[PDB]
């Protein structure tokens, strides 16, 4: 049987007070007649309002990044500061951070072990670029990514971890993977996990698909055996996100 | 004569709601009789609290970094997002961003130019490292850093810019910076402005000292001709900051 899904909204670097408040109203309004954990990842600035206005029993708030410790890191936000703030969910190793903000496999691994140590629920992002995929190198990349993370966690840690599989080619291009491409990537991951960590662990593990998920394609995606939920980008700024969540029935 | 001074508190990646609440109150009780602009640069996460609680007519809020546009930039915070939330001050190009976060002269320059466009008041940070000083490249480095910024701006835009000189060569290195040395870097920056941009602008320009400042040497540092105030690190988290503000009289 499938583990408890997740429907995660990554708002990225977007929104205004008014637009967001609107959205939040809508979600609080929604009747979620199934066991699904919904996560709202707002900008750092929006965390207070979000934490103030979000009322739904099925939603939690999350941060989009963090550094490990407090210190002489102008412009950054640490885990201790998020936690004193009452945030306990975090998104780490997003492909945008990887692509743009110099985050290496090692760096993501360090961030994830840290977060796990401070007691946060982590959504850890992994995935291959157009390039890699075209080169028939998807398995090596994905595996190398998860392996790096795994290297620093304790079997026990696994309970706090959520995997997000986000095909770099699939971001902001309209190009969603097929349910067969997603299922195969997802089964590859879980197989590493069962063999490497334990079936037990493999079995409780949430693997979220990311990359052009929309109102339309999510039901079919969800149907795949190794798909446990979604990390949504642009459609999370829309009423459609409601449609996405429902698809997790 | 000197233009209006600025006393900027750079909290970096520090703070708990309690500890900051406690510091904000002290600030609030502070008696400041002269014409000084005080700036409080919190983490993005503390902006809301800060904004609500800080009531002193002489204090404004600032951000510690931003990206130019809203978009698919997970974990980052943009100018429009900050504008909407009512922050109109920002610190850009901090030594730490330059060192660990890949901010080149060109990136910093882009950030400044966009912030300016958006009507923000900008504290733009420049400074040479131990090796550049030692290698005799102080002038070259410094002047390249300001020029990079100047090229994207119009003369009228200057009204919105504050320069922060950080003697990076003296931070964490074991070296000691003297008022005289501080003055020499400030004189160099002003001269370039005076010359390239104009004397009028140069005369109005605020140049802040971004080195190590405590209650103890602030007065001395302020004694210097071309020192217009401070961008404060560690001491800004302390009651001692009130002594630094006083030092600008």
């Amino acid at each position: 049987s499938k583990p408890q899904p997740i429907a995660a909204a990554n708002w990225k670097c977007n929104g205004s007070q008014q637009s967001l408040s609107e959205l939040i109203d809508l979600f609080n309004s929604t009747s979620i007649n199934h066991d699904v954990q919904c996560v709202v990842a707002s900008t750092f600035v929006h965390l207070a309002m979000t934490k103030e206005r979000l009322s739904h029993p099925k939603f939690v708030i999350a941060a989009q990044n963090a550094i490990a410790k407090s210190g002489a890191f102008t412009g950054e936000v640490s885990l201790p500061i998020l936690k004193d703030f009452g945030v306990n969910w975090i998104v780490l190793g997003h492909s945008e951070r990887r692509a743009y903000y110099g985050e290496t496999n090692e760096i993501v691994a360090d961030k994830v072990a840290a977060a796990v140590a401070s007691g946060f629920m982590v959504i850890a992002c992994i995935g291959e670029t157009l390039q890699e995929r075209e080169s028939g190198r998807t398995a090596v990349v994905v595996l190398t990514q998860i392996a790096a993370i795994a290297k620093k966690l304790k079997k026990a840690d696994w309970a706090k971890v959520v995997i997000a599989y986000e095909p770099v080619w699939a971001i902001g291009t309209g190009k969603v993977a097929t349910p067969q491409q997603a299922q195969e990537a997802h089964a590859l991951i879980r197989s590493w996990v069962s063999s490497k960590i334990g079936a037990d662990v493999a079995g409780e593990l949430r693997i979220l698909y990311g990359g052009s998920v929309n109102g339309k394609n999510a039901r079919t995606l969800y149907q795949q055996r190794d798909v446990n939920g979604f990390l949504v980008g642009g459609a999370s700024l829309k009423p459609e996100f409601v449609d996405i969540i429902k698809a997790t029935q």
